[PDB]
C-alpha cells in the first residue's frame, strides 16, 4: 500500500483522524486527510459547547461541516460526543435535578437526530470513569444525576437513532486496572439487561514507551461481551524536543497499538487524535510533551508512519 488508509482498506479496518473543520482550507493538511485515512470524528465540532452553546439553541455549522467532509469524500463519519463532563456550557452547569437530566436527554436526542443517517457510531457517553476505580468525581452528570445517567444517556440515544453504533469512550482504560474493570462491569451490566450499548472506545492517550502489555488481552475480554472495540483518540506523547531514540520507541509503540486491534476481529480500528503534531491538544495541556503524531510539525511523516503501515 502507498497509504494509511489503504493499509487499513486491506485489513478490513477503519484508521481515521480527529478533524478540526477550520483547518481544511490549509490545502497541506486537507491533502493529508483527503488520502490517510478512511474515517473522521469531529474534534471539537460535535460536542456540548459547539453544539449547543444556549439552552435549546443549537449551532451545527462546524459539525455539519465535518459530516459534509466525510460524505464528500467518503470516510465513515464518527461522532465525538453526546455526554461528557468538559467543554459543558456553563448553562447547562447552572441546572439542577430534573431539568439537568431534561437539558441532558434533550442534547442527545437533538444532536443524535440532527446527524442521523450521517454519524456512524456515537461516543454517548465519554469520561464517566475514575483513575483507580469507580466513577468520575468532577463530573456534573455524575453529581446531579448519579450512576443512571449513563443508562438513560444510551436509551436516549437509541430512541433518536436506532441505527448508530453507540458507544462509551474513556481514557486509562487500555491496560486491565481497576478503571478498566468498572467500564468492563458496567458494559456487561448494560448488554445483561438489554439496554442499548454496541462498542467501547479505548482512546489510548499513551506516553512514549508505556503501552499497556495486556492491551490485546483487555480488548479481548470486553470483545467477549458481545461488543465491538475501537482506538479512538491514539496519539503517543515524548518530551520535546523529539530525538531518534524517541522517535523509534514511538514508532515501536504505535505498532504494539495497531496490532493489539489486528489481534481483536472484534476491533473496528484505530483513530488518531490529530494529523499533524503542529496542532496536538497535547503541548497545550502535557507542557513539556508534545510531538504525539505520526506527521511532524512540518508534515513530514515520522518513522510512526511506517510502524503503523506494516501493523495493518
Ligand atoms: O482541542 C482539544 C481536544 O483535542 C480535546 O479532545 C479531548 C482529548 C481527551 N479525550 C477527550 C477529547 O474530547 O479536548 C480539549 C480541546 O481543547
Amino acid at each position: 500500500a502507498t497509504t494509511l488508509k489503504e493499509a487499513a482498506d486491506g485489513a478490513g479496518r477503519d484508521f481515521g483522524f480527529a478533524l478540526d473543520p477550520n483547518r481544511l482550507s490549509e490545502a497541506q493538511y486537507k491533502a493529508i486527510a483527503d488520502s490517510e485515512f478512511n474515517l473522521v470524528v469531529a474534534e471539537n465540532a460535535m460536542k456540548w459547547d459547539a453544539t449547543e452553546p444556549s439552552q435549546n439553541s443549537f449551532s451545527f455549522g462546524a459539525g455539519d461541516r465535518v459530516a459534509s467532509y466525510a460524505a464528500d469524500t467518503g470516510k465513515e463519519l464518527y461522532g465525538h460526543t453526546l455526554v461528557w463532563h468538559s467543554q459543558l456550557p456553563d448553562w447547562a452547569k447552572n441546572l439542577n435535578g430534573s431539568a439537568f437530566e431534561s437539558a441532558m436527554v434533550n442534547h442527545v436526542t437533538k444532536v443524535a437526530d440532527h446527524f442521523e443517517g450521517k454519524v456512524a457510531s456515537w461516543d454517548v457517553v465519554n469520561e464517566a470513569f475514575a483513575d483507580g476505580g469507580g466513577r468520575r468525581q468532577d463530573s456534573a452528570f455524575q453529581q446531579k444525576l448519579g450512576n443512571g445517567y449513563i443508562e438513560t444517556a444510551f436509551r436516549a440515544a437509541r430512541a433518536a437513532d436506532p441505527t448508530a453504533k453507540l458507544c462509551i469512550n474513556d481514557y486509562n482504560v487500555e491496560g486491565i486496572n481497576a478503571k478498566s474493570n468498572s467500564l468492563y462491569d458496567l458494559v456487561k451490566d448494560f448488554k445483561a439487561r438489554g439496554v442499548p450499548l454496541d462498542c467501547v472506545g479505548f482512546q489510548s492517550h499513551l506516553i512514549v514507551g508505556q503501552v499497556p502489555g495486556d492491551f490485546r488481552q483487555n480488548l479481548q475480554r470486553f470483545a467477549d461481551l458481545g461488543v465491538d472495540v475501537r482506538i479512538t483518540e491514539l496519539d503517543i506523547r515524548m518530551r520535546t524536543p523529539s530525538d531518534a531514540t524517541k522517535l523509534a520507541t514511538q514508532a515501536a509503540d504505535y505498532k504494539k497499538v495497531v496490532q493489539a486491534c489486528m489481534q481483536v476481529t472484534r476491533c473496528q480500528g484505530v483513530t488518531v487524535w490529530g494529523i499533524t503534531d503542529k496542532y496536538s491538544w497535547v503541548p497545550d495541556v502535557f507542557p513539556g510533551e508534545g510531538a504525539a503524531l505520526v506527521w511532524d510539525a512540518s508534515y513530514a511523516k515520522k518513522p510512526a508512519y511506517a510502524a503503523v503501515m506494516e501493523a495493518f
